[PDB]
């Protein structure tokens, strides 16, 4: 309870710190890198890094992997019907499969999952895969600005563990989830992520954007994390990208 806001455990890596302060402006919060070939952490703001946040839409990254684990979706049919409840968003008041879901944020499409899977099976998951402070609390949207939160630095660890460790994921379901989670792709670079916006009284409290970038010569996983000024999922994505463009992951 008392330090499961803090990730308080060290890197035995090399951990390179970074300024940014000028992309993030007058928005507070933190990045984090991860390169696989030199396997080591760029970090910026290492303190609020630390921080454990709420991941809000981060963690459908993880609901639609343990969906697919679960076979409540699969690489033939992710489709679901819309139920034909009016939502205040055009893209939500439709049929989905995992693609447009994790696109658009379908909030319902994930939660029908969850509603399908037992919280033993969430607790063992999130205990091996060390997801933040592993709280499920009421277990109704326990994501969502609620008992579960992770820390920026996390966000990235846990991440690229889970997709580059050899685990009880099949490489399908890794697969099927990296295709749910491409944005963009040119001849340079494969990005893929997904944003996470929380709401506290129709204000952005919480924004987030986690992924990963395959060059011809690497693989960086990221995240960044906003707590205060605008904290979107967007702006949170727009600040990523600047910061990998200019570190020369991004080209063309
Ligand atoms: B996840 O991205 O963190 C979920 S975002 C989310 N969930 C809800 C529930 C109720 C009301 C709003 C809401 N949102 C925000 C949202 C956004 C945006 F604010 F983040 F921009 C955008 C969209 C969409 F238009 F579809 F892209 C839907 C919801």
């Amino acid at each position: 309870s008392i330090t499961d806001y803090n990730y308080k455990k060290p890197l035995h890596n090399d951990y390179q710190i970074l300024d940014k302060s000028k992309i993030f402006g007058s928005n507070s919060g933190s990045f984090v890198m991860y390169s696989m070939a030199a396997d080591a952490y760029y970090i910026y703001n290492e303190k609020e890094s630390r921080k454990r946040y709420s991941p809000n839409s981060t963690y459908k990254i993880y609901l639609a992997m343990f969906g697919l684990d679960r076979h409540i979706i699969n690489d033939e049919n992710s489709r679901m019907s819309w139920n034909h409840k009016h939502y205040p968003f055009d893209a939500w008041n439709k049929e989905q499969d995992l693609n447009t879901a994790m696109q658009n944020s379908v909030n319902w499409y994930f939660e029908r999952i969850s509603d399908q899977i037992p919280k033993n099976y969430t607790a063992t998951q999130l205990k091996q895969l060390n997801y933040g402070n592993k709280n499920l609390g009421s277990y109704k949207s326990y994501w969502m600005e609620d008992s579960l939160k992770i820390s920026n630095l996390e966000q990235v660890i846990v991440f690229k563990n889970m997709m580059e460790q050899n685990n009880h994921f099949s490489k399908k379901a890794k697969n099927q989830l990296s295709s749910s989670l491409l944005i963009k792709k040119n001849e340079k670079y494969e990005l893929y992520g997904k944003t996470g916006t929380g709401i506290v009284n129709g204000k952005y409290n919480n924004g987030w954007f986690v992924g990963y970038v395959i060059t011809n010569h690497d693989k960086y996983y990221f995240a960044t994390h906003l707590s205060d000024g605008k904290p979107s999922g967007k702006n949170a994505e727009l600040i990523s990208e600047k910061i990998l463009k200019e570190m020369g992951v991004l080209n063309g």
